[PDB]
Protein backbone atom coordinates (compact mmCIF):
# COMPACT_ATOMS: atom_id res chain seq x y z
CA UNK A 1 0.00 0.00 0.00
CA UNK A 2 0.84 3.71 -0.10
CA UNK A 3 2.75 5.34 2.72
CA UNK A 4 0.63 7.84 4.61
CA UNK A 5 1.66 10.65 6.94
CA UNK A 6 0.63 13.91 8.58
CA UNK A 7 3.76 16.06 8.37
CA UNK A 8 4.52 19.75 8.88
CA UNK A 9 4.97 21.55 5.57
CA UNK A 10 5.90 25.21 5.30
CA UNK A 11 4.21 25.88 8.63
CA UNK A 12 1.00 23.87 8.98
CA UNK A 13 0.39 20.11 8.98
CA UNK A 14 -0.37 18.53 5.61
CA UNK A 15 -1.50 14.96 4.97
CA UNK A 16 -0.04 13.12 2.00
CA UNK A 17 -0.24 9.71 0.37
CA UNK A 18 2.88 8.48 -1.40
CA UNK A 19 2.31 5.31 -3.44
CA UNK A 20 5.83 4.29 -4.42
CA UNK A 21 6.03 2.55 -7.80
CA UNK A 22 7.65 -0.94 -7.81
CA UNK A 23 10.24 -0.15 -10.44
CA UNK A 24 9.53 3.60 -10.68
CA UNK A 25 10.88 5.56 -13.60
CA UNK A 26 9.36 8.81 -12.41
CA UNK A 27 7.55 10.52 -9.53
CA UNK A 28 4.27 12.37 -10.14
CA UNK A 29 2.93 15.03 -7.83
CA UNK A 30 -0.81 15.76 -7.83
CA UNK A 31 -3.00 18.76 -6.98
CA UNK A 32 -6.72 18.21 -6.39
CA UNK A 33 -9.23 20.85 -7.42
CA UNK A 34 -11.83 22.88 -5.57
CA UNK A 35 -10.24 24.77 -4.09
CA UNK A 36 -11.08 22.97 -0.85
CA UNK A 37 -11.57 19.29 -1.71
CA UNK A 38 -9.11 16.39 -1.31
CA UNK A 39 -6.78 13.95 -3.06
CA UNK A 40 -9.46 11.29 -2.64
CA UNK A 41 -10.97 11.79 -6.07
CA UNK A 42 -7.60 11.47 -7.76
CA UNK A 43 -6.89 7.96 -6.43
CA UNK A 44 -7.67 6.46 -9.83
CA UNK A 45 -4.26 7.75 -10.98
CA UNK A 46 -2.77 5.22 -8.58
CA UNK A 47 -2.97 2.67 -11.39
CA UNK A 48 0.01 4.45 -12.88
CA UNK A 49 2.22 2.85 -10.27
CA UNK A 50 1.85 -0.28 -12.44
CA UNK A 51 3.65 1.72 -15.15
CA UNK A 52 6.54 2.49 -12.79
CA UNK A 53 5.15 5.86 -11.79
CA UNK A 54 5.14 6.92 -8.15
CA UNK A 55 2.12 9.10 -7.38
CA UNK A 56 2.16 11.67 -4.59
CA UNK A 57 -1.32 12.46 -3.27
CA UNK A 58 -1.91 15.20 -0.70
CA UNK A 59 -4.59 17.47 0.78
CA UNK A 60 -3.75 21.13 0.31
CA UNK A 61 -3.91 23.67 3.16
CA UNK A 62 -7.26 23.54 4.97
CA UNK A 63 -8.33 20.62 2.77
CA UNK A 64 -9.28 17.04 3.50
CA UNK A 65 -7.22 15.81 6.43
CA UNK A 66 -4.74 18.71 6.40
CA UNK A 67 -4.48 21.59 8.84
CA UNK A 68 -6.13 24.90 8.01
CA UNK A 69 -3.80 27.97 7.86
CA UNK A 70 -4.51 31.60 8.63
CA UNK A 71 -7.42 32.71 6.41
CA UNK A 72 -5.07 35.40 5.10
CA UNK A 73 -3.01 32.61 3.58
CA UNK A 74 -5.98 31.24 1.65
CA UNK A 75 -4.28 32.24 -1.59
CA UNK A 76 -3.09 30.37 -4.65
CA UNK A 77 0.45 31.68 -4.26
CA UNK A 78 0.37 30.04 -0.85
CA UNK A 79 -0.59 26.71 -2.31
CA UNK A 80 2.39 27.01 -4.64
CA UNK A 81 4.77 27.53 -1.73
CA UNK A 82 3.16 24.70 0.17
CA UNK A 83 3.54 22.47 -2.91
CA UNK A 84 7.22 23.32 -3.38
CA UNK A 85 7.82 22.89 0.34
CA UNK A 86 6.28 19.43 0.20
CA UNK A 87 8.16 18.47 -2.99
CA UNK A 88 11.44 19.44 -1.41
CA UNK A 89 10.55 17.93 1.94
CA UNK A 90 9.93 14.61 0.22
CA UNK A 91 12.18 14.67 -2.84
CA UNK A 92 14.66 17.39 -1.99
CA UNK A 93 15.88 18.55 -5.39
CA UNK A 94 14.59 15.85 -7.73
CA UNK A 95 12.63 17.05 -10.78
CA UNK A 96 9.14 15.56 -10.97
CA UNK A 97 5.96 15.66 -13.04
CA UNK A 98 3.19 17.92 -11.73
CA UNK A 99 -0.48 17.12 -12.37
CA UNK A 100 -3.35 19.33 -11.38
CA UNK A 101 -7.08 18.88 -11.79
CA UNK A 102 -9.47 21.76 -12.18
CA UNK A 103 -8.41 24.25 -9.53
CA UNK A 104 -5.52 21.91 -9.00
CA UNK A 105 -4.56 22.46 -12.62
CA UNK A 106 -4.70 26.23 -12.32
CA UNK A 107 -2.65 25.83 -9.10
CA UNK A 108 -0.15 23.70 -11.00
CA UNK A 109 0.29 26.37 -13.69
CA UNK A 110 0.97 28.99 -11.02
CA UNK A 111 3.55 26.62 -9.57
CA UNK A 112 5.21 25.94 -12.92
CA UNK A 113 5.44 29.64 -13.63
CA UNK A 114 7.66 29.91 -10.57
CA UNK A 115 9.24 26.48 -10.03
CA UNK A 116 9.08 24.84 -13.45
CA UNK A 117 12.69 23.93 -12.80
CA UNK A 118 11.72 21.21 -10.33
CA UNK A 119 9.43 19.91 -13.04
CA UNK A 120 10.20 17.27 -15.68
CA UNK A 121 6.69 17.73 -17.04
CA UNK A 122 3.30 19.29 -16.34
CA UNK A 123 -0.25 17.92 -16.64
CA UNK A 124 -3.35 20.09 -16.45
CA UNK A 125 -6.69 18.33 -16.52
CA UNK A 126 -9.85 20.38 -16.53
CA UNK A 127 -7.50 23.17 -15.46
CA UNK A 128 -7.79 26.90 -16.19
CA UNK A 129 -5.62 30.02 -16.52
CA UNK A 130 -8.43 32.47 -15.77
CA UNK A 131 -11.42 32.12 -13.55
CA UNK A 132 -13.37 34.89 -15.32
CA UNK A 133 -12.94 32.99 -18.56
CA UNK A 134 -14.00 29.66 -17.04
CA UNK A 135 -16.94 31.44 -15.46
CA UNK A 136 -17.86 32.99 -18.81
CA UNK A 137 -17.74 29.51 -20.30
CA UNK A 138 -19.73 28.00 -17.42
CA UNK A 139 -22.54 30.49 -17.93
CA UNK A 140 -22.85 29.39 -21.54
CA UNK A 141 -23.15 25.85 -20.27
CA UNK A 142 -25.84 26.83 -17.78
CA UNK A 143 -27.90 28.56 -20.44
CA UNK A 144 -27.42 25.54 -22.71
CA UNK A 145 -29.11 23.23 -20.20
CA UNK A 146 -32.86 22.67 -20.51
CA UNK A 147 -34.91 25.71 -19.47
CA UNK A 148 -36.28 23.80 -16.48
CA UNK A 149 -32.90 23.60 -14.71
CA UNK A 150 -31.33 26.64 -16.37
CA UNK A 151 -33.88 29.10 -14.99
CA UNK A 152 -33.79 27.26 -11.65
CA UNK A 153 -30.11 28.15 -11.37
CA UNK A 154 -30.86 31.78 -12.22
CA UNK A 155 -33.76 32.05 -9.77
CA UNK A 156 -32.56 30.59 -6.46
CA UNK A 157 -29.01 31.46 -7.40
CA UNK A 158 -29.86 35.16 -7.09
CA UNK A 159 -31.87 34.61 -3.90
CA UNK A 160 -28.85 32.84 -2.41
CA UNK A 161 -31.18 29.90 -1.84
CA UNK A 162 -28.91 26.98 -2.67
CA UNK A 163 -30.64 24.82 -0.07
CA UNK A 164 -33.83 24.79 -2.16
CA UNK A 165 -34.56 21.33 -3.70
CA UNK A 166 -35.69 22.72 -7.06
CA UNK A 167 -32.23 24.32 -7.17
CA UNK A 168 -30.39 21.24 -5.88
CA UNK A 169 -32.13 19.37 -8.70
CA UNK A 170 -30.60 21.59 -11.39
CA UNK A 171 -27.20 21.56 -9.67
CA UNK A 172 -27.11 17.79 -9.54
CA UNK A 173 -28.39 17.57 -13.13
CA UNK A 174 -25.56 19.79 -14.27
CA UNK A 175 -23.14 17.69 -12.25
CA UNK A 176 -24.16 14.42 -13.90
CA UNK A 177 -23.72 16.25 -17.16
CA UNK A 178 -20.44 18.20 -17.04
CA UNK A 179 -18.91 16.95 -13.76
CA UNK A 180 -19.25 13.14 -14.05
CA UNK A 181 -21.27 11.94 -17.08
CA UNK A 182 -23.78 9.10 -16.91
CA UNK A 183 -22.03 7.42 -14.00
CA UNK A 184 -22.81 6.08 -10.53
CA UNK A 185 -20.18 8.23 -8.78
CA UNK A 186 -17.48 6.30 -6.88
CA UNK A 187 -16.84 6.79 -3.16
CA UNK A 188 -13.56 8.65 -3.63
CA UNK A 189 -15.33 11.37 -5.58
CA UNK A 190 -18.14 11.54 -3.01
CA UNK A 191 -15.39 11.63 -0.44
CA UNK A 192 -13.79 14.78 -1.84
CA UNK A 193 -17.17 16.46 -2.14
CA UNK A 194 -18.00 15.57 1.43
CA UNK A 195 -14.74 17.22 2.49
CA UNK A 196 -15.25 20.47 0.59
CA UNK A 197 -18.72 20.90 2.09
CA UNK A 198 -17.12 20.26 5.50
CA UNK A 199 -14.08 22.55 5.34
CA UNK A 200 -13.97 26.33 4.84
CA UNK A 201 -11.52 26.62 1.97
CA UNK A 202 -14.12 25.91 -0.70
CA UNK A 203 -16.66 28.25 0.88
CA UNK A 204 -14.20 31.14 1.07
CA UNK A 205 -12.07 30.74 -2.05
CA UNK A 206 -14.60 29.22 -4.43
CA UNK A 207 -18.04 30.05 -3.08
CA UNK A 208 -21.45 28.25 -3.18
CA UNK A 209 -20.95 25.59 -5.85
CA UNK A 210 -19.11 24.89 -9.13
CA UNK A 211 -20.78 27.27 -11.55
CA UNK A 212 -21.27 29.74 -8.69
CA UNK A 213 -17.71 31.06 -8.34
CA UNK A 214 -17.93 34.14 -6.12
CA UNK A 215 -15.10 33.27 -3.76
CA UNK A 216 -11.81 35.12 -3.41
CA UNK A 217 -10.40 33.58 -6.57
CA UNK A 218 -13.32 35.05 -8.61
CA UNK A 219 -11.01 37.31 -10.58
CA UNK A 220 -7.77 35.32 -10.61
CA UNK A 221 -6.14 35.30 -14.05
CA UNK A 222 -2.55 34.55 -15.06
CA UNK A 223 -2.97 33.84 -18.77
CA UNK A 224 -0.48 36.63 -19.48
CA UNK A 225 2.19 34.70 -17.60
CA UNK A 226 1.70 31.01 -18.35
CA UNK A 227 3.50 31.47 -21.67
CA UNK A 228 6.72 31.52 -19.66
CA UNK A 229 6.27 27.77 -19.22
CA UNK A 230 8.57 25.67 -21.40
CA UNK A 231 8.57 22.19 -19.88
CA UNK A 232 6.59 19.32 -21.47
CA UNK A 233 2.92 19.90 -20.75
CA UNK A 234 -0.12 17.71 -21.34
CA UNK A 235 -3.47 19.55 -21.21
CA UNK A 236 -6.52 17.26 -21.00
CA UNK A 237 -10.23 18.10 -20.84
CA UNK A 238 -13.49 16.28 -21.34
CA UNK A 239 -15.81 16.85 -24.26
CA UNK A 240 -18.59 17.89 -21.90
CA UNK A 241 -16.13 19.13 -19.27
CA UNK A 242 -17.58 21.88 -17.01
CA UNK A 243 -14.31 23.76 -17.56
CA UNK A 244 -14.90 23.66 -21.34
CA UNK A 245 -12.13 22.71 -23.77
CA UNK A 246 -12.31 26.29 -24.96
CA UNK A 247 -10.75 27.19 -21.60
CA UNK A 248 -8.14 24.47 -22.00
CA UNK A 249 -7.38 26.00 -25.40
CA UNK A 250 -6.28 29.31 -23.88
CA UNK A 251 -3.67 27.35 -21.94
CA UNK A 252 -2.57 25.21 -24.88
CA UNK A 253 -2.27 28.25 -27.10
CA UNK A 254 0.11 29.92 -24.59
CA UNK A 255 2.31 26.98 -23.58
CA UNK A 256 4.43 26.00 -26.59
CA UNK A 257 5.15 22.35 -27.24
CA UNK A 258 2.12 21.47 -25.19
CA UNK A 259 -0.27 18.71 -26.12
CA UNK A 260 -4.08 19.00 -25.88
CA UNK A 261 -6.29 15.93 -25.49
CA UNK A 262 -10.05 16.21 -25.43
CA UNK A 263 -11.78 13.19 -23.91
CA UNK A 264 -14.86 12.50 -26.00
CA UNK A 265 -17.96 11.46 -24.06
CA UNK A 266 -16.19 12.56 -20.87
CA UNK A 267 -16.78 15.51 -18.60
CA UNK A 268 -14.67 17.04 -15.81
CA UNK A 269 -13.54 13.99 -13.85
CA UNK A 270 -12.23 12.17 -16.89
CA UNK A 271 -9.86 10.20 -14.63
CA UNK A 272 -12.93 8.20 -13.65
CA UNK A 273 -15.11 8.32 -16.76
CA UNK A 274 -12.17 6.74 -18.61
CA UNK A 275 -9.80 5.53 -15.91
CA UNK A 276 -7.76 3.20 -18.18
CA UNK A 277 -7.69 5.62 -21.07
CA UNK A 278 -6.87 8.57 -18.86
CA UNK A 279 -4.20 6.76 -16.90
CA UNK A 280 -2.58 5.47 -20.08
CA UNK A 281 -2.34 8.91 -21.64
CA UNK A 282 -0.61 10.45 -18.64
CA UNK A 283 1.74 7.52 -18.18
CA UNK A 284 2.64 7.55 -21.87
CA UNK A 285 3.27 11.30 -21.67
CA UNK A 286 5.29 11.00 -18.44
CA UNK A 287 7.50 8.12 -19.62
CA UNK A 288 7.75 9.88 -23.00
CA UNK A 289 9.37 12.93 -21.40
CA UNK A 290 11.36 10.89 -18.91
C1 LIG B 1 -12.80 26.40 -9.94
C2 LIG B 1 -13.74 25.25 -9.95
C3 LIG B 1 -14.37 25.08 -11.33
C4 LIG B 1 -13.00 23.97 -9.55
C5 LIG B 1 -13.89 22.81 -9.11
N1 LIG B 1 -14.31 22.99 -7.70
C6 LIG B 1 -13.18 21.47 -9.31
O1 LIG B 1 -12.25 21.20 -8.54
O2 LIG B 1 -13.56 20.70 -10.21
Amino acid sequence: ECIENYAKVNGIYIYYKLCKAPEEKAKLMTMHGGPGMSHDYLLSLRDMTKEGITVLFYDQFGCGRSEEPDQSKFTIDYGVEEAEALRSKLFGNEKVFLMGSSYGGALALAYAVKYQDHLKGLIVSGGLSSVPLTVKEMNRLIDELPAKYRDAIKKYGSSGSYENPEYQEAVNYFYHQHLLRSEDWPPEVLKSLEYAERRNVYRIMNGPNEFTITGTIKDWDITDKISAIKIPTLITVGEYDQVTPNVARVIHEKIAGSELHVFRDCSHLTMWEDREGYNKLLSDFILKHL
